[PDB]
DNA sequence: CCGTTTCGCTCAAGTTAGTATATTAAAGCTGAACGAGAAACGTAAAATGATATAAATATCAATATATTAAATTAGATTTTGCATAAAAAACAGACTACATAATACTGTAAAACACAACATATGCAGTCACTATGCCGAC
């Protein structure tokens, strides 16, 4: 992979970059080069967004096996089970 | 004696009957840590119980007679409780004199930055290689 995922990519489209000088670039699916898009975040992002298309349903993440995860997991039944206990008190 | 069916029971999902509180305000309860003076104890030293026997000293009744400590007065006086009042010193109530800050006003250097023509390294702009398995193709 070489770079894998990084931290700045966490909030940037697939074909988008982010140099050291807070600048963003536009990758090219022909040779691998890139150009200069914008200085802002949502601006450079939206640009790469309208380039190919938006994200998807959720998140990709597909290395080789798996790793730690700490996302959202709200549920009604789960709450209800905790509610029945509070009632007994 | 034993099996079979009805009946007493409790679990599970609808159908009704009843009563109504939150903050202020000020305590009251109780586990746990905090800080000295007096007497029961105990080993050690001083006074006393132990112990006995012929000789020395005290035990005491019954009454005369000189002696004396000391409570009982009785009058004398330091001692003790309580102010009164003025000489003497403290200290606000005045006031000008004196040295000192806040302020009144003039005199002068210079901080702080816009404005404007250049000068140019450096970040950004644009393209190819570095570095190593995908994908696609065979096994």
């Amino acid at each position: 992979m070489g770079r894998r995922r990084s931290h700045e990519r966490r909030d940037l489209p697939p074909n988008l970059y982010i140099r050291n000088n807070g600048y963003y670039c536009y990758r090219d699916p022909r040779t691998g080069k890139e150009f200069g898009l914008g200085r802002d975040r949502r601006i450079a992002i939206t640009e790469a967004i309208q380039a190919n298309i938006e994200l998807f349903s959720g998140h990709k993440h597909k290395p080789l096996t798996a790793r730690i995860n700490s996302d959202n997991s709200v549920t009604l039944h789960s709450w209800l089970d905790r509610y029945e206990k509070i009632l007994a008190s």
